[PDB]
């Protein structure tokens, strides 16, 4: 299996199927519950699991030290909740799609996501002009998590690996092209990661404000991860 195969598996295997989409839950036009905030840790928490799967399905990932696994998931999780959810998703619908297949409207997340989900419709909507093909997001979304983060126990092997999907992507891009380059289209490819980091901070403040508020406390995995992360 060559490796932006494996890649596309991974991406693939742990994202729901167009074929077995749940439209149980959506309404176009809905009508604070604690209900919505709940749902919107749900959400979170299942996704955690999901790309944890994904992770582990990427070649080399489960071959580091399991704290650099730990550091580069968890360094990386909201971030990937945020790619694959604008990959995934229908923005001039105002469509959310989430990893179980849920389909939910930009209006019923609000409650619950508060203005992140504005955010995250907006990037879709720009990630999604890119017209980014199946097999360089696969590319993309492997190196939002495989980078160097400090304190990393093997830190040239996560390079390496790095730039053995960089050099996939490349491959894939210019054979797409007919053989040529196209240099400033993989710069404007690599310059969504940058993008996520502003998101996944959006994440952590919608979680700060949620706990402040603390009608519905994050459920532990959440905010053991959240505490974790704050520099203070
Ligand atoms: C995503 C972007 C962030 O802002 C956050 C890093 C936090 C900033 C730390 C200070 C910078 C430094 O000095 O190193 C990243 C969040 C990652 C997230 O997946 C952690 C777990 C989510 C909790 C639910
Ligand atoms: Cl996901
Ligand atoms: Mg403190």
């Amino acid at each position: 299996v060559s490796l932006i195969s494996a890649l596309v598996r991974a991406h693939v295997d742990s994202n729901p199927a167009m074929t077995s989409l749940d439209y149980s839950r959506f309404q176009a036009n809905p009508d604070d519950d604690t209900q919505h905030i709940q749902q919107f840790y749900d959400l979170l928490t299942g996704s955690m699991e999901i790309i944890r799967g994904w992770a582990e399905k990427i070649p080399g990932f489960a071959d580091l030290p399991k704290a650099d696994q730990d550091l580069l998931f968890e360094s990386a999780f909201l971030e990937l909740f945020v790619l694959r959810l604008a990959y995934r998703s229908n923005p001039v619908e105002g469509k959310l799609i989430f990893c179980n297949g849920v389909v939910l409207h930009r209006l019923q997340c609000v409650r619950g996501f508060g203005e992140w989900i504005d955010s995250i419709v907006e990037f879709s909507s720009n990630l999604q002009n890119m017209n980014i093909d199946i097999s360089a997001f696969s590319c993309i979304a492997a190196l939002a998590m495989v980078t160097e983060r400090h304190g990393l126990k093997e830190p040239k092997r996560v390079e390496e690996l790095q730039n053995k999907i960089v050099n996939c992507l490349k491959d894939h891009v210019t054979f797409n092209n007919g053989g040529l380059n196209r240099p400033n289209y993989l710069s404007k490819l690599l310059g969504k990661l940058p993008e996520l980091r502003t998101l996944c901070t959006q994440g952590l403040q919608r979680i700060f404000y949620l706990k402040l508020e603390d009608l519905v406390p994050p459920p532990a995995i959440i905010d053991k991860l959240f505490l974790d992360t704050l520099p203070f």
